[PDB]
């Protein structure tokens, strides 16, 4: 009777696991999708990992049929992927475990290996196919790919058991300031790859401050002694890479246009390897600090940003790409040329967006508030979603920033655990800027963070004039602090309720909100070593902390309504600063 | 930043607990009722408990007003007492936490003691009044009591924080086979009482085999010595009590008719102490074991049952006075003299209707399925559902047994948990018998559970026919089996999808579920020692296991439909042969 | 190509009838139903049968996948049985087919043949069973057996295609003043019987005279030599009857009391043969015509009765036992000790309920209008439909008259066809009276029909005051007619929308139709001839001919409105007639 006497009924689910060590490289591959409806249950209690469903034992041993609590054909439909949240108002709240099921046939035209990606679920996902278990996913914002060569049969039944349940030990915690949308949200693919096949490539601009040099790294999914052909046609590039036991790198002369967010310049790149193609679509820049500038190309730059959530009224966290494509609209129109995508990595289409359309990214792992820096295994999930996100966009010229948490307390053990991470990053991306977003040390009202001296760029979160309603607070702020790196404002902003009005002194009003705005930027557009900003947010989004009659369960801090149909006040405030910067160049 | 950084932001509210002890005896006592409607929130994240929303701190200590995260009085209302599950659908599936608030004004007429009490909340609830911590309860299905005097002013403001999150290490676990009801769900109500006032108050026939013979025991919330009278007009009664460091207790005779479920004849009894004053409504009958006869009132009887949820379309636990009236009604239509209340305490109203329309009961906790009988705190909190069950209904003559659980594995740690709960109950009430529901011991298709040697009457669920595919099995049960004291089947049955039918061998069917009553019946009534049975169950309620298309998230084990307006095949078969035993006398 | 090129699809259905042939007897035999949600598919085209779904056919010979428009298991759900016109606004107007299907498991515990019933559907049922053709039944509103046996496995698909298309040819043709109710509306059941079993069992007072003698019917599925025994315990009566050629017969003394509808004494018969048994509850009574006289029993009656149709605004034809229950209870509150259902045969628990409650009974087939009279199938559907009726009724006291249609021309080809008709029910059935409800000859303002020779008792429809608006007519109509035999008013009546008033001369309202009763009871209780009426009609029931603003797709003849709620003030002008002729006995 272990579906009702066993205590610990996940530990047997604890194996197989999809990480950063199991995903391929997809740049180019041809996928065919699972998306479409799946017959579902709402399944409170996990009773499909207890009782085992996916087994489908429908007699006992002697032939006689035994009750059973599910129904695979019969049971309702559910499209996926989406946000379970936004699909009725019964799942709003929802935060348990539904489980999906369809079928699909298979036939290899040749051989073959073929890795079901699930593109991101929150937070756990638990495949079976066929009847057996394939594995298991942890994190809910990162891709997960599992070999499911040696499951597939000619016609198969896949089940997806997926739990949303919030945990103190996950990343993020049981608390954050955001919503809790569960489901499989992003595509679901399958995909055939030769068996030995190209697993990872990367390729960036070597900053080395010459611009003229070009670094292009290979693995394979074997140990072998092989080449891969490196082909840039615009650039006349046709450079052999040498393998040796399935990985090798080269680095050659090219003069590329440098991309810019207001030049965007893209290339074509391919590369073959045995049987196997992949390609990419990739700009060349270089992103350094020197003391306390940030240099784009060379040259010193101002990032004129807005933080961004990936929310929707009608998708949840499952934005559509023209959901994107506006945020990086508005965003421009905004004047930006930055966005922090906050706090999560958002669907890899938003790098390639904003590798396409011009505009540098801040992109960062859920490492918020009280994470259990000390347990072993929560850094273990934290580092395996840091290399996931790094893996999936290391070739986005737009990506300039990996950020490793947002506002943790300043301990002992939360030094040990970021710290590592940071190490972990550059390790990871010799290319790209490490920073996260760190509070006000209270006691001196100071810009000061052990965290800090392991960042290439400060983040520093603020909200004077708001939580800190003394807006003399912030001039001091400043004045107290003398960093010698860069320095980001990552965060301020104020709530305003769309068409809600008073006086400024009325906390939570457009006229309020307005008004914290032009104080801020009176004061940080003065100060030297600040070198960002990306005010919070660029538009309201759903949040289970904010209760009142003026927030009703939406953080209220947007420059726009949850909907992007209407801008505040305070947006024109912004839109006025950032086109003067532009206007200056 | 506590309210962001604390990891067990809960251990400072494990204080002022309501337990047993707190407990007072509600009867012949005035109360005014907070029933109404409470303004409230959805707290997804706990933040109330977080941010501490009840200390209203709307300014700093320099006159700003700080962002908050609430509005009291602008909030919606929703009508309590109420299962917050079948308010709106957007709450079916919310087990999270609700805060609820209101204000009411309070004017002593005279020194008084003032409590409140929550008649349930499912599964935590924490006090605040006028901004300060009042304390905590855990359990789901008792009342609480909280000592509120020294809090209250002229004008109050009372919080409550009720949290529905299921826990491995609750009673129950967080995998049960019923549905989690949340929020407060029973009365909520303020006594106004004496400084010195009768705290228990318990009275039962002497169970000495001459039905003459009455007990009475009163204790005071003071250790003092006292005297105090006891009255029944109706059976000329007039008796002082001798108190002693605040309890005494009395035997004297009295000439009562018996209650039973045909003549459920009750007494006006009345108590008083000083200026304090209790009464109660009560039935005087001896129930007792001998071999394996279970003996009312000194008579053999056959316990023709049923058992039944707290459950309800409309109002999910929190059942009205009339649904409890159908279900008795419905019961004794069947032919029931007896019921088995699962698997927690109703509503004590249950059992006085119980009382007055002629009905016997079975009471039980919910230690089901894997409780964490290792962990002395769970026990601690099993024990307190215990005795606060037995505290409650204590005088109630239509209570004969207390079940300390259902369905555990019979393990040296379950063992141990378990026999300390029937010793508890024992030692708190010497006039009824302890039972628990066991499983079959499935090695030797056996009635054999070392539990079984701490009860005075065996409780074995067995659904050979259903979840035992082969009703073959059930002969052969009863033959290994000889025990030496009474056994109540308390559980068989089968599913059945109202207005759902097909042969008698297709599972799920009303045909199908028919044949099983048939067959367990043809068995169960020439058993020798089977002198019960409460078949599972009197009507279909909501339940997170069962998913198919024949379940639609009801268990269909029921006679009768979830709303009790039709009867299917099986009803019949049952009441056929409980007429036939009443027949027969 | 067959599929799309093939003009007659249907021809290669004709086959496998259900007919009165294959009814078997069904008093006291145990069934299954298949009662239950049933998968279904709107198939307007009729593609079902055009490309013959229920094969299965889902890969073609070199195993390739081939497309294909329908998904057994994945297609919604109806719960059978329904008239589908009322289980969704969508169905109202509906009138073609759908395909219903579903599965069940078969296990046989003895040698036993299998049969399959649909108890009703309307107008035409074609049977599949595990991808072979059963067979099909053509008549809306009688029962279909069809011998299932050889189709049988332990695993069942069974589906039934239902075609709800009016036809000219068919019985009732396309026009009618009734809704076209469609789909399976009656009880669906697997009767398992021995493989010589009871086919038919007939019971009935021998109408001698004495009242003494009662004769019993019998005839088996096999022509063999046997015994059956007879026993009705109640009236002391034990008795073999002699089967030859697998039928015979028995008269046999007996004192039963005498049904009526004031007394509606029953008894229950049993009989064995073999190893099978039947059993009935039937009353016993004489009904007889002398001269103009109907007799009772022996003695005259005048009967007081009421139209009625099977409708209902929530369930269509597809009544519930509550329904008829009400249509009873009203009928007899009204006055009436008697009832015409109109015009075709209602659900048998109607007569059932009739016979336990207490009134008499017309029962009628739908020759209706302008049937094809000279068309040779279009008899044998006719024919097929009476003598179905007549066997599932034949042991129903409370049914006293057959009657074989309703308002057809008086022609040649029309005469030829009835006459025969009412020539079979008088060969099939010697113990109850034929009859039909005749127009009035307009030509001479008269009763007189060349139909009227054939038939025990006269039904005239008359719409003076209404569709004959000059109610002179009516005193005229009763004074050129002098039948010889006894004469029951079968319909007059009129209009009223409920609750819609004006004065009597505004047709249309209540004052007029209160006012047409009126006048129509002052001629007609005078006539010496006249032995009975059914004004037209209980209740309202849709209708598509009545399309104005006071008719709304109702007829609005109904002395209640369509939900029985409300009485009409013509309700109460019937009902002191009725009391008045109860009160003179
Ligand atoms: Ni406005
Ligand atoms: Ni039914
Ligand atoms: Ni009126």
């Amino acid at each position: 009777m272990s579906d009702i006497h066993l205590e610990d009924y996940t530990e047997q689910y604890e194996t197989g696991f999809a990480t950063v060590d199991t995903m391929i490289f997809e740049g180019g591959r041809r996928e065919e999708l699972l998306n479409g409806g799946w017959h579902y249950a709402v399944d409170q209690y996990d009773t499909c990992l207890r009782q085992k469903w996916y087994k489908e034992r429908y007699r006992d041993e002697k032939g006689f049929t035994v009750p059973i609590d599910y129904s695979f054909d019969e049971w309702p439909v559910m499209q996926l992927p989406c946000s379970w949240n936004t699909i009725d108002p019964m799942y709003l709240l929802y935060e348990g475990s539904m489980v999906f099921t369809r079928k699909f046939s298979y036939i290899a035209e040749r051989e073959e290996t073929v890795f079901l990606k699930v593109g991101a679920a929150n937070y756990l996902c638990r495949v079976f196919l066929n009847g057996k278990y394939v594995g298991m996913h942890r994190g809910g914002s990162t891709p997960a790919f599992w070999n499911i060569t040696e499951y597939l049969k000619a016609e198969n039944r896949i089940v997806l058991a997926v739990d949303g349940t919030r945990r103190p030990e996950q990343v993020p915690t049981e608390n954050t300031d955001w919503f809790n949308y569960c489901g499989v949200y992003r595509d679901i693919a399958l995909i055939r790859v030769p068996k030995c096949h190209i697993k990872t490539f990367k390729i960036a601009l070597v900053p080395d401050g010459t611009f003229g040099h070009v670094m292009a790294k290979v693995t394979l999914s074997e140990k072998i002694t092989a080449k891969a052909e490196l082909v840039i046609e615009e650039l006349g590039v046709s450079r052999k890479i040498q393998l040796e036991n399935g990985a090798g790198e080269v680095v050659f002369d090219a003069k590329p246009e440098l991309w810019t967010p207001e030049k965007p310049k893209l290339y074509d790149v391919k590369v073959t390897c045995g049987t196997d193609t992949v390609s990419d679509r990739v700009g060349f820049r270089e992103i350094r600090v020197n003391g306390r500038d940030i240099l784009l190309n060379g040259e010193p730059v101002f990032l004129r940003g807005i933080s961004c959530h990936e929310d929707s009224v009608e998708n949840g966290k499952g934005l559509t790409r023209e959901e994107r494509i506006e945020n990086i609209r508005i965003a421009k129109e905004l004047g930006c040329n930055f966005m922090r995508l906050a706090h999560y990595p958002h669907n890899e289409e938003m790098a390639k967006l904003a590798d396409e359309l011009g505009l540098l990214l801040w992109e960062e792992i859920p490492v918020y508030w009280a994470i259990r820096f000390e347990r072993e295994k929560t850094y273990e999930d934290a580092q395996n979603q840091l290399r996931e996100l790094i893996n999936r966009d290391w070739n986005r010229a737009s990506v300039i920033i990996w950020s490793v948490g947002n506002e943790n307390a300043d301990t002992d053990e939360r030094l040990k655990f970021m710290s590592v991470l940071a190490e972990c990053a550059h390790r990871e991306d010799e290319t790209r800027m490490v920073s996260a977003a760190c509070l006000v040390n209270a006691a001196k009202n100071k810009i000061e963070d052990r965290l800090m001296e392991y960042l290439d760029i400060i983040g520093i979160n603020e909200y004077c004039g708001w939580y800190t309603p003394d807006f003399a607070m912030l001039p001091a702020l400043m004045e107290n602090s003398q960093p010698d790196k860069p320095v980001i404002v990552t965060e301020f902003g104020a709530d305003a309720l769309p068409h809600h009005h008073g006086t400024i002194s009325d906390k939570g009003t457009e006229e309020c909100q307005a008004d914290v705005y032009e104080k801020q930027i009176a004061t940080l557009r003065n100060i030297d070593y600040i070198k960002g900003m990306t005010p919070w947010i660029l538009y309201d989004f759903r949040c289970p902390r904010r209760t009142s009659l003026i927030q009703k369960y939406y953080n209220r801090k947007g420059l726009l309504s949850e909907d992007k149909k209407y801008r505040k006040p305070a947006f024109y405030v912004l839109q006025k600063f950032y086109e003067e910067l532009k206007r200056k160049e």
